[PDB]
């Protein structure tokens, strides 16, 4: 599990639960390669996007569906989503976890890089 | 106009208007001594705080009301205010804005320095 | 000025300046027509990036070229950059500002939005 | 584990390790009582630091040592620390994660606040 997302409610103070992400891959023709996606579980994670052997070096773009969420909870965002644009391993593979706090009218990101 | 404060509203997209603002330094003798105080304008901001003679070299608590403010606007909020410690003007006066962005379940601060 | 866009540095506590801005619109053929664009002033804030009768209804999409910017400052982030996605004057016009907040492993975007 | 509490380091983009945290409780007295401490782990979480039948309804304050963080990676930061006020289990007892993410002129921090 080289990457994973996580999503919190910054109104609610809870975990963002049954979020779409979207994660895409800059392809060689400069265009964006679909790659994985899922939704997030009761605690706000999504795991088992992707595996080692095909995380590979690269551009990627993760996507999260913020624009669904905030109006399935009554409300009607600002943003259509979250935008998480990054190379990866380009150092050796690391696990990446992709945390995203979200708000009506802002979102912060924060990309926790370890080593095994 | 050596130290300001601006707040924005994160799920309302807007500034903050009408939070109050508490400045306090630290004391001699360990305690915090009320330096200065106000309420955000209609852009949020609050000016006039304090003066180049009076803003000596120090520990400065600025601490936001936002427990009164979500409330005040239909809500409930999580945290009883924002608080912000830092040391001013160790190495000469700079102008200090403190910015913050607000949730009823998260908040961030930011320290903007400038020289004159 | 219906659309302004500011950055600010989370390590330096300043201005982030001569920041690139690319303002993206999503194309009727549902893909991303370039909109405008320029570099952050002194202020970290750019203006004059369109006009109200140029800035129409739409989706959006702010990209804020990040990672030019640490690596300039003799650093080497994360990101490839900040991205912004968002609808524009589905209830009238607005003015907005994106503002930015960066560090090398994690951002924060919030939109202003006021009336006129 | 009624109460938790989470630092991350959004310039490294990884968890703060060995970072201090001072935990109060509001003194009937209107003063600040020491409640709980520790350092935070190599996953930059702090567990155990009280129990359920230690953690009664209240306001407390959780204070996040940033300063002595940064100088040990070769930083000199702006904050003196980071300060969560916050009213506890008004409602019956939650768990409590706090969250930080530090940069050396700003900081966010987030309550994850959970039913059985």
């Amino acid at each position: 599990c080289p990457l994973m997302v996580k999503v919190l409610d910054a109104v609610r103070g809870s975990p963002a639960i049954n979020v779409a992400v979207h994660v895409f891959r800059k392809a060689a023709d400069d265009t964006w390669e679909p790659f994985a996606s899922g939704k997030t579980s009761e605690s706000g994670e999504l795991h088992g996007l992707t595996t080692e052997e095909e995380f590979v070096e690269g551009i990627y773009k993760v996507e999260i569906d913020t624009k669904s969420y905030w109006k399935a909870l009554g409300i009607s965002p600002f943003h259509e989503h979250a935008e998480v644009v990054f190379t990866a391993n380009d150092s050796g593979p690391r696990r990446y976890t992709i945390a995203a706090l979200l708000s009506p009218h802002s979102y912060s990101t924060t990309a926790v890089v370890t080593n095994p």
